[PDB]
DNA sequence: TGCAGTCTAGACTGCA
DNA sequence: TGCAGTCTAGACTGCA
């Protein structure tokens, strides 16, 4: 278990429900990167960690960083959309860019473009093609 | 024109003293004739300067100056009249071991907008 | 802090 | 034009 301690400690547990999309070392950036930001938001690094660990056994809060202007997250100098990302991570190995909706209850959703952005992976379904 | 850039950018590499990588050095040297394709007077100061090892002093070559001072190269931070120092004189050079011509107007230690980087307007020490 | 290195949004580039 | 990649000034981080 895990709650608001040392993001080296935070970020090993996440790592431990990848899906191994991609590398360790991508992985270990795109968490790491996502658990700094959310430091400042510790309710939602708290969603996050209890979404994930629960493998969404529960309905989470949303958890959002701040939109880009073109919507991207780069991570390890790899150009990325950001819900896609993390749904990658831990729920879809093989996931594709158009391949996912968004749950009827998220605020935040990516589609939404509002100034903030939900990457909950739980707050998105899988929708092919 | 374009063609006009390279040509410069490759007939500068000849006269790199091999200080650091080949990929750098055109990556470095790429960005700075970028920089001076408007000033075409500073850009053929550059040419001349390089080409003829310091046979006739020329203007300053300058361009505008980070927040702290820094130019990114291919990954690497560096401070920029010493990376075109280092490209053409001394590949070895260090950061402290250099000091400017008491002519160049727009030498680094002058804090102004533009910095010189026509490497003849700084002398080692 | 100051210094030296890492990361990434925004700016930019090239291919289709 | 649109898309997917490259680059780097500025933000940050760690070490002393
Ligand atoms: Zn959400
Ligand atoms: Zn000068």
């Amino acid at each position: 278990p895990t709650s608001n301690d040392a993001c080296l400690s935070i970020v090993h547990s996440l790592m431990c429900h990848r899906q191994g999309g991609e590398s360790e070392t991508f992985a270990k950036r795109a968490i790491e990167s996502l658990v700094k930001k959310l430091k400042e938001k510790k309710d939602e690094l708290d969603s996050l960690i209890t979404a994930i660990t629960t493998n969404g056994a529960h309905p989470s809060k949303c958890v959002t960083i701040q939109r880009t202007l073109d919507g991207r997250l780069q991570v390890a100098g790899r150009k990325g959309f950001p819900h896609v990302i993390y749904a990658r991570l831990w729920r879809w190995p093989d996931l594709h860019k158009n391949e996912l909706k968004h749950v009827k209850y998220c605020q935040y959703a990516f589609d939404l473009k509002c100034d903030s952005v939900c990457v909950n992976p739980y707050h998105y379904e899988r929708v092919v093609s």
